[PDB]
């Protein structure tokens, strides 16, 4: 059976999949993955056989934090799903999927499975939505208002065979989502076509030989992703925070920045631009994080309290949510100052009431399917449809 995998590339809504990658193939399905280049080494080690498109997408953080113009920064999704469905196309024009499964902004991978009326599942790497929960802010909803200004460009070359905008906010047959329904926003209102088997964690691309055995000392990983990570200040402020403390820290800068580029690097902290996270969470005592859902549930995954610093509306949902549901700390960006940085550490660190909650989630996230059940929910789908 072959298995088509269609999503945007970055490493937040690619890395869940790669779990998933590992076991579809572990039962005999053939599994393609339409990805660019940055992602063929990832895939190709889950067992995907990567197949490439050209992209329209930024990927280096530096374009991420540029191109912040927000002139309907949204629309780039949609143009994106348009690049890429003509190219999805050629790809398998003969080599017919039997199931797509496409990530839930990987719209192209929607139309596409429409077009070839073939099964398809949405995989959802943030937040699920339905008819009750939409997510987004009011300007974010009034936006939608500018996308169908290019709605009304979708008439400037081609056209819909009918109303074609209700069909993308409106879920599949199947809607796998990498959080425990707990952790939902809105959680009650999603039916039993939403699948939360939590974090979908498997193995990852060979990080640099980073051992850290640490000592009768407290280990603190501090990253902003690898999207929103082009934040020098920031860093800076770690350092000044934690040099020579209690705390051996080590800060992921991602690829915006020289661990070089800053103040000299303290004997406590160890700076890179990407370390292996799911290791260092399975030794750390705190995690200062930006909230991203594959941060957020890969820390819940080994037990480990967050101090939540959001760059993005998605990000702030995640950051609310954790404070909400006494998971750590939501610490604002422009409130960020070194005190600030030091506050947070401390009131999360030594709230034992605090980590006995995150203890729970810990368990709460792994009694989820994970990958395991994924696969599960994905063949039997298949049998079925
Ligand atoms: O130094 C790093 C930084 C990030 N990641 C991985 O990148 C993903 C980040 O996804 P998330 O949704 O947290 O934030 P985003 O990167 O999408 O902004 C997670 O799976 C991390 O395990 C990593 O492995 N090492």
């Amino acid at each position: 059976h072959h298995i088509s995998m269609i999503n945007i590339p970055a490493y937040g809504h690619v890395n869940p999949t790669l779990a998933l990658v590992e076991k579809l193939c572990e039962k005999g399905h053939r599994v393609t993955y339409a990805t660019t280049e940055e992602f063929a080494p990832a895939v190709q080690q889950a067992g995907g056989e990567a197949l490439i498109y050209h992209t329209s997408l930024n990927i280096d953080p530096k374009q991420i934090r540029e191109m912040m113009e927000k002139n309907d920064a949204t629309l780039s999704l949609l143009k994106e799903s348009l690049s890429i469905l003509p190219q999805l196309e050629e790809l398998y024009k003969d080599d017919q999927p039997d199931l797509i499964i496409y990530d839930f902004v990987a719209l192209a991978g929607k139309l596409f499975a429409d077009k070839l009326n073939v099964p398809v599942i949405k995989l959802c790497s943030s937040y699920a939505q339905n008819e009750s929960f939409q997510l987004g802010n009011e300007d974010m909803l009034k936006k939608i208002k500018e996308a169908e200004a290019e709605f009304k460009a979708y008439l400037e070359q081609e056209q819909l065979p009918a109303v074609s905008f209700e069909q993308l906010a409106v879920p599949e047959a199947l809607n796998i989502v990498f959080m425990p329904k707990s952790f939902q926003i809105q959680h009650e209102t999603f039916d039993d076509r939403f699948c939360f088997v939590g974090p979908s964690l498997g193995k990852r691309t060979e990080q640099e030989s980073l051992l850290i055995d640490k000592g009768d000392r407290p280990l603190m990983l501090i990253s902003l992703g690898t999207a929103f990570n082009a934040w020098p200040e920031f860093y800076k402020m770690c350092i000044d925070a934690f040099r020579d403390s209690s705390w051996q820290v080590i800060m992921s800068v991602g690829k915006s920045i020289d661990p070089e580029s800053l103040d000299d690097t303290p004997a406590n902290f160890t700076i890179r631009q990407s370390v292996p996270q799911l290791e260092v969470l399975a030794k750390a005592d705190l995690f200062i994080s930006h909230g991203g859902m594959n941060s957020t549930m890969e820390a819940m995954n080994a037990g480990v309290p967050l101090v939540v610093i959001p760059q993005m509306y998605e990000q702030e949902l995640t950051a609310k949510r954790v404070d909400e549901l006494g998971l750590g700390v939501y610490l604002q960006r422009e409130e960020v100052t070194v005190s600030k940085l030091q506050e947070a550490v401390q009131a999360v660190s030594g709230d034992q009431e605090l980590l006995s909650r995150v203890k729970s989630m810990q368990k709460d996230v792994k009694e989820a399917g994970g990958a395991e059940r994924a696969a599960a929910e994905i063949e039997a789908f298949m049998k079925k449809s």
